[PDB]
């Protein structure tokens, strides 16, 4: 039938040249950027006073593989519970019914920045502790659930002036680089991968919070890591002997073999601990490296360790349709019942 709750309930403002429509509740949106996939405003809760940020999907319904990757990102963003990995305040749609949903918008905490904008000053031991902490904490969490970032990066950290930190972006990786932080057994397929993909970006980042420098800047992947390589060393024929390929082998071979590791030539101003993290984060043998349940035990987080915060999942992350071709028209109305039953 006819019903005035649209009317009642949104009102419509341009920002950045495009149509938001709104709840009154949420007033002045501020334009904080966009991607592909969508973009974002801040905007005032005026029932609290509060700041948030608000996603408008860009056109979700676009193409089949816009429309997945919308279903997939909802239904992870509303599964994640926890502090350092980025959840749902709110999904609406403007549209009173399926017939006329083509729009929705997702409503999240505020973050003032990402790592992203601050690469290239070097930080602090204790911030990089509490920094790293964060990321590992909020790792151990998706992790337990079963999802891996494995495209993990400084622009997928997002953090405010008080170095809180959440993980953005999660989920996403099965749906133009110079500076690469994913694990090599992902970026040179040479290896079967496990969840610890995400903890050898961990150790890049903090490795270019520690020094100033991308440890993994060029054109090509594989020459940037021959640099560290001559510098570190590789393992042995354990590691040899996991590679799928006789020519990852012969490359690994004529690298210096090297029994114990030492990251002195490496990161000469790291502490101890660090480097000792740094050493066991940066592992190329995928069974050998810290998970990040592990990786919060080390010594170098003792000043911000809190064991009670390193929560997991309650239950683990379901997607029946992670596999799944269905029409744009068919994913819609998946979305539609994900909108429809949310509630905080």
């Amino acid at each position: 039938s006819l019903s005035l709750i649209r009317k009642k309930g949104f009102y419509k403002q341009d920002v950045n040249k495009t149509a938001w429509e709104l709840p009154k509740t949420y007033v002045s949106p501020t334009h904080v950027g966009s991607g592909a996939y969508g973009s974002v405003c801040s905007a005032i809760d005026k029932r609290s006073g509060e700041k948030v940020a608000i996603k408008k999907l860009s056109r979700p319904f676009q193409s089949e593989i816009f429309a997945k990757r919308a279903y997939r990102e909802l239904l992870l963003l509303k599964h994640m519970q926890h502090e350092n990995v980025i959840g749902l305040l709110d999904v609406f749609t403007p549209a009173s019914s399926l017939r006329n949903f083509y729009d929705f918008y997702l409503v999240m905490p505020f973050m003032q920045t990402d790592l992203q904008k601050i690469m290239g000053l070097k930080f602090s031991e204790e911030k990089i502790q509490y920094l790293v902490y964060q990321m590992l904490k909020g790792l151990k969490y998706i992790h337990s659930a079963g999802v891996v970032h494995r495209d993990l990066k400084p622009g997928n950290l997002a953090v405010n002036e008080d170095c809180e930190l959440k993980i953005l972006d999660f989920g996403l990786a099965r749906h133009v680089v110079t500076r690469w932080y994913r694990a090599p057994e992902v970026i040179l397929s040479w290896m079967h991968y496990n969840q610890t993909v995400d903890i050898w970006s961990v150790g890049c980042i903090m490795a270019e919070m520690l020094t100033g420098k991308t440890l993994f800047k060029g054109k090509d992947y594989l020459d940037q890591l021959t640099q560290i390589l001559k510098v570190t060393g590789v393992p042995g024929t354990e590691f040899v002997q996991k590679l799928n390929d006789k020519a990852a082998k012969s490359y690994i071979q004529s690298l210096p073999q090297t029994p114990r590791k030492d990251f002195t030539q490496l990161f000469p101003r790291a502490s101890p601990q660090a480097a000792d993290l740094l050493e066991k984060m940066l592992e190329l043998d995928v069974d050998k490296r810290l998970t990040a349940a592990q990786a919060l035990t080390h010594p170098f987080f003792e000043p911000f360790r809190d064991p009670e915060e390193e929560t997991e999942a309650q239950q683990p992350f379901d997607d029946s349709l992670e596999h799944e071709k269905l029409t744009v028209d068919e994913w819609k109305q998946h979305i539609y019942k994900e909108i429809v039953n949310f509630s905080p």
